[PDB]
């Protein structure tokens, strides 16, 4: 039986190095906990970037896959399968737009919605070819394709990634007058942006943003494409993280949670003025659709529904939040955050900093990521309980004051 | 009850329009066969573009997916899992590379090779960043991502999506020539291409294609990227297309079949001083690595090997084709494939075409979808039996010969 130690060197000689993970390995998960290959048990307090909302296994998701793939899992799109109508009929009814182009991952639905904000440029608004815009908010993430990294800020992702796609705009975040200056440029056809920053370091922008979005884009007819593949599904407490302020976006991205983590499947929805300017033959993929993904996909969002999550994770943010807040300000200097989605600044000095914060977290039964050496993210899955959620509170106290 | 007709109006009423697939609503498939709605047999010869190779539902593969749908599904790669490390030394050591770089679906794979090649013709070849070239091969496909469609030279791919990925050169397929020509550029880092195009009508290169386009790559220190997302995996009658000419290209594509059809599983595999031009935090993606996909992906490369399918696809692909060339000169003007990856090509007029042969294969029970008008492919699963494949060309000569 391998160790830790033993996984660990096993992939760094057959695997790439792209990733440096929190040195632990696990083996099993339910709900809200993981077991590592020892048998310890941890609090899951990243949640797989909010692809487990609904806990690890859920046993409705695990029933679905297990049904379905004794019938069929793959047909590809060049004929019909018969579950994809239903999923697009509950998941358009759901949401309350037209249609849905399905994918897999999330920077295909990200890099679906910019082939739709272009097509409809062209075809519809009239931009001449090639000359399309699409703004991005500084600090955006939407996947590690080379357009992906393309509107990207963060030298990381695209540093040494060769020369990138043109057509994409930067301005700041959270910031009105910066959308405004960009949206005179009659050549942008869409704004991307995401209700809250995720990997940015949990980006809350200011009560109103979201409202001044949607207002500039339809007064400059510009598509409002919200990314929700993180924001979405309840984690922020709502069904969209745009409900907070009650706007509608062209065009809505979800991924992630879509299959609580089972199956790799995300959407793009809009409306018919929109979704019908790509003809057949003209945008898809092979797994985008699948019968298999699709069931996962119904009991995902159903799970979501009758467990009332949104809820659950909204009134046990605001406990998170504010315990954390009266830890001293010298130790954590920040700490925001939406419903489940949250995250913690730490003074990081030359000796202490968040990687070792989450390494001590981990010794005491709590897994976090950090993203940028001094902000720490807390994701837990959107079914844990009131009791679960202080005893991680409490562990948090503990190592954050061990220092 | 839905019926057949139910199930069109329902996708065309909720869906996005970017297909129009041949005219039939599976619900059900095993092996070699798959059922629609109505309770109609068919014999599938698309395989899903070979993504089940191994048949539709294969009990092992199945198995492996039951059982790790329990356990753990994914972690994300913020943390270690312990099947990641089994995958990755069993498909390395199988192909015979240092390294595996783990990915979801086809166009992931392709874009990741992109970036390797160009953070390799910066970081080691001594490229001036964001000079670096990729040169591809026209007719080529390799996914719907802006990138994508960046390489194409097929207008409905490319027209109207927007400003295309600088730094992508095309040059003629089977062109050796062309390929040294285009070579000649020191900033050039890879050379991606197919050893047999599959979207573009199954075109296969003259014999010494291939280890001419190793010679070439390797003379001008370039890459060679071998996507073999399609051929690769037992469908033409080795592991590897390349096999056929002992080519070992730089990095290998591989999908689709690397899941048996039930997950969506691409890899890209290379050695050391290739995989290790991307550092920690460079490249990744979400579902990529997980564990349940992991598992289905060792099961669906075990059930190739130890059943012996490469073998079984060259025996029977030259029945095949032999029996398909027996068709009269005015009605098939063209057979061509390798294993049981193969073409006709109808001698199209304005009375009948390719389309019209694939719906009336469709009522004798076999199912195959046309690429160009006149061009259909005949590509079974692997596990297809000697007789079984003799009913099906029975099938093929009937429907023919009808017209
Ligand atoms: C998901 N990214 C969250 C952090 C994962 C980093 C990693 O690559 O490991 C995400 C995407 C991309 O989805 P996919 O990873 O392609 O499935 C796009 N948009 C948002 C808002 C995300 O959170
Ligand atoms: C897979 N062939 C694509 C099948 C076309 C149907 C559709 O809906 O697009 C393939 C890819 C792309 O892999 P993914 O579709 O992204 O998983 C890339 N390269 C080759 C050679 C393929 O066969």
């Amino acid at each position: 039986p391998p160790t830790s130690d033993d996984i660990f060197e096993r992939e760094y000689k057959y695997g790439a190095h792209n990733y440096h993970p929190l040195p632990v390995a696990l083996e099993r998960g339910k709900g809200i906990y993981l077991w590592d290959v020892e048998g310890r048990k941890y609090f899951d307090f990243l949640s797989s970037y909010s692809a487990v909302n609904q806990g690890h296994c859920h046993p409705k998701i695990v029933n679905a896959l297990k049904s379905q793939v004794d019938k069929l899992t793959l047909t590809s799109r060049a004929f019909y399968n018969n579950v994809l109508g239903e999923y697009e009929e509950y998941i358009t009814k759901l949401f309350n737009y037209h249609k849905v182009l399905p994918m897999n991952t999330g920077v295909e639905a990200g890099e679906t919605a910019c082939k739709l904000a272009r097509k409809w440029g062209y075809t519809v608004k009239g931009i001449q070819k090639y000359k399309a815009k699409i703004v991005f908010a500084a600090g955006n993430f939407w996947g590690r394709t080379l357009s992906a990294i393309s509107s990207s800020t963060d030298p990381t992702s695209y540093d040494g990634f060769g020369p990138f796609m043109p057509g994409f705009d930067i301005i700041p975040y959270n910031d009105l007058p910066a959308l405004e200056r960009a949206l005179q440029d009659p050549n942008v056809a869409a704004f991307m942006v995401e209700p809250i920053q995720g990997e940015a370091g949990v980006v809350v922008p200011d009560p109103g943003y979201l409202m001044g979005v949607r207002e500039l884009c339809t007064r400059h007819q510009v598509l409002f494409i919200a990314d929700e593949i993180q924001t979405g599904l309840a984690r922020t407490g709502r069904w969209l993280a745009v409900d907070y302020e009650n706007v509608r976006p062209d065009i809505v991205l979800l991924g992630k949670a879509l299959s609580g983590g089972l199956y790799p499947v995300s959407a793009v929805l809009c409306d018919d003025d929109i979704m019908l300017t790509i003809k057949p033959g003209e945008h898809g993929s092979t797994y985008g659709g699948n019968p298999l993904g699709c069931r996962v996909a119904i009991a995902a969002l159903e799970v979501l529904e009758e467990e009332n999550l949104a809820e659950n994770a909204d009134k046990l943010g605001i406990i998170l939040r504010n315990e954390l807040m009266k830890l001293p300000s010298d130790v954590v200097t920040a700490v925001r955050g939406k419903g489940l989605l949250n995250a913690i600044v730490i003074k990081e000095t030359k000796d202490w900093d968040a990687w070792k914060v989450c390494l001590r977290l981990r010794d005491n039964g709590l897994l976090a990521k950090p993203t940028h050496g001094d902000i720490i993210r807390f994701a837990p899955p959107l079914v844990i309980k009131e009791d679960e959620l202080r005893e991680s509170i409490e562990i948090i106290n503990k190592t954050i004051l061990s220092f």
